[PDB]
């Protein structure tokens, strides 16, 4: 069952074998993925989370993030530690309290301290819109149409020896799937349908990591929602969804009943499907219980291509049509060097007192701001562009911002900027070497916003940058509960800070 709005979490250790393998990890609501919380547009969610850990080697903190939700006058509930909030310490508890107004669509939560969401703290988040204007194009929504896609990986997060390479060891598809080394036939995922019936399935991608060629052999995908934004119908074979990007899209059981080979396969890790690796089992109510027969082909036909893709409603982009037609233009410098990555030169080390915090006690200017160099000012009720040209090592990269959505005004792999009908979305591969990806949005949400790649990885050795939007306004635009308060003081005291 889903859970929620209002709900308590409960954050765990236990040993799971989700490809055959048994490793401890950390569990939100004791599986993997986690359960989904839901509820409608507009709700008050209140996700009490109970922090039980006790295994040090994958951290006994934990701060939880709600990936894709504004938090708008609620910046201190968005859980990025050290951002927002200091992280809740072991036997302790606290009510992330916030509302979802003007949103509804395909989210996810995740441990958002250090790589700990890579140990298992993973799951859905689903906003539902009782008057979506899409609820024609489908028979079937609820939690048998989400699909998860996930890396796992048999060594530890913080147990990731400095200087190998990092690369997974499964591919999980709705928390099950193979190893790709040592494979053995562990239990696949199956989705179920009903000939002649229409699904939203809700691909959420909750990678540390790769990228998927997610396809469904045998049938087509018709995207109408990327992101929590919705689209308008776009019909593909093959969908190459980044770390922490979700679509939803129309799944028409349209194919004679049986069994469907689907699809997932990483950037990295292992290549192809022998022994059912990379792979879960669409099957047709009264077909044979029994693995699909059935192959992908050479090339697929009609890959998705974000340029592609356009928003359902008028969403316009913000500014004017030409390269650095924004009241705040930026253009970031992304690069990598011995192990880190850095933004504008400099790598991202979180600070001691969380950002927000620091603007709460009147520090009112970026340059005041720690870590020095790491967080940028955005001004108020602005058209902000962000230029964020790839060539940085471990690419494609998909940046995210907190806080907010953006206009995509320039993809992965094309030089054309559109100015005109982008769609707009919260996690964006910044492409290849030479791209320009370009991204717009307009500050109407006060507080500091973490701008990061998502590759989890990459985020620990240092790609992100904060932006303080507003600085005059957060105080006054974020209070904040008790609780909050007593974060910093409990988890110093605690760590002897
Ligand atoms: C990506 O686009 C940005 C603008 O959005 C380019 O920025 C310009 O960079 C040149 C130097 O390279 C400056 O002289 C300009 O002041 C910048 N802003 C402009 C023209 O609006 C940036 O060069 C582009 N990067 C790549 C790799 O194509
Ligand atoms: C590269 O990106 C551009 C800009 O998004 C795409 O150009 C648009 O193409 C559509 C479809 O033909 C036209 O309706 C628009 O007028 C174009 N906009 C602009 C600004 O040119 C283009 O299709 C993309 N290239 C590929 C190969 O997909
Ligand atoms: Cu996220
Ligand atoms: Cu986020
Ligand atoms: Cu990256
Ligand atoms: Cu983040």
């Amino acid at each position: 069952a889903q859970i929620g709005p209002v709900t308590d979490l409960h954050i765990t250790n236990a040993n799971i074998s989700p490809d055959g393998f048994s490793r401890p990890a950390v569990l939100a609501g004791g599986t993997f993925p986690g359960p989904t919380i839901a509820g409608n547009t507009g709700d008050n969610f209140q996700i009490t989370v109970f922090n039980d850990l006790t295994d040090p080697s994958m951290l006994t903190d934990t701060s939880i993030h709600w990936h894709g939700l504004f938090q708008k006058g609620t910046n201190w509930a968005d859980g990025p530690a050290f951002v927002t909030q200091c992280p809740i310490i072991t036997g302790q508890s606290f009510d992330y309290n916030f509302n979802v107004p003007g949103q509804a669509g395909t989210f996810w939560y995740h441990s958002h301290l250090s790589t700990q969401y890579c140990d298992g703290l993973r799951g859905p988040f689903v906003v539902y819109d009782p008057n979506d204007p899409n609820a024609s194009l489908y028979d079937v929504d609820d939690d048998t149409t989400i699909i998860t896609l996930a890396d796992w990986y048999h060594t530890l997060a913080q147990q990731e020896p400095i200087g190998a390479a990092i690369t997974a060891d499964a591919t999980l598809i709705n928390g099950l799937g193979r190893s790709f080394t040592n494979t053995t036939a562990s239990p696949l995922s199956v989705i179920t349908v009903q000939s002649g019936k229409r699904y939203r399935m809700r691909l959420v991608s909750i990678s540390c990591d790769p990228n998927y060629l997610f396809s469904i052999d045998g049938h087509d995908m018709t995207i109408i929602e990327v992101d929590g934004v919705n689209s308008q119908q776009l019909t593909v074979d093959q969908i190459q969804i980044f770390a922490a990007q979700r679509y939803s899209f129309v799944l028409n059981a349209n194919q004679p009943v049986g069994n469907y080979w689907i699809r997932a396969q990483p950037n990295s890790g292992g290549q192809g499907f022998d022994g059912g690796i990379n792979s879960a089992i669409l099957r047709y109510e009264g077909a044979t219980v029994e693995d699909p027969t059935t192959t992908a082909p050479t090339t697929f036909s009609n890959p998705l291509v974000e340029t592609d893709l356009h928003p359902l409603a008028d969403l316009g982009v913000p500014g004017q049509p030409f390269r650095g037609g924004a009241d705040d233009p930026l253009v970031l410098n992304l690069a990598f060097a011995n192990g880190r990555f850095s933004i504008d030169g400099v790598s991202f080390v979180p600070p001691t007192v969380p950002v927000l915090l620091q603007i709460l006690s009147g520090a009112q200017n970026a340059q005041d701001l720690l870590p020095a160099g790491s967080v940028i000012s955005l001004p108020s009720n602005s058209v902000i562009e962000v230029a964020l040209p790839a060539g940085a090592a471990g690419g494609p990269h998909p940046f995210h911002l907190h806080g907010h959505n953006f206009a995509v005004v320039q993809s992965a792999n094309n030089a054309t900027p559109n100015y005109v009908n982008p769609i707009w979305r919260d996690t964006v591969s910044i492409g290849g070497t030479g791209d320009n990806v370009t991204i717009r949005f307009t500050t109407n949400n006060p507080g500091p916003w973490f701008l990061h790649c998502h590759i989890d990885w990459h985020l620990e050795a240092g790609f992100a940058i904060v932006f303080a939007e507003d600085i005059p306004d957060t105080a006054s635009a974020n209070p904040v509960p008790q609780a909050w308060s007593d974060l910093c003081p409990a988890y110093d005291q605690a760590h002897n800070i």
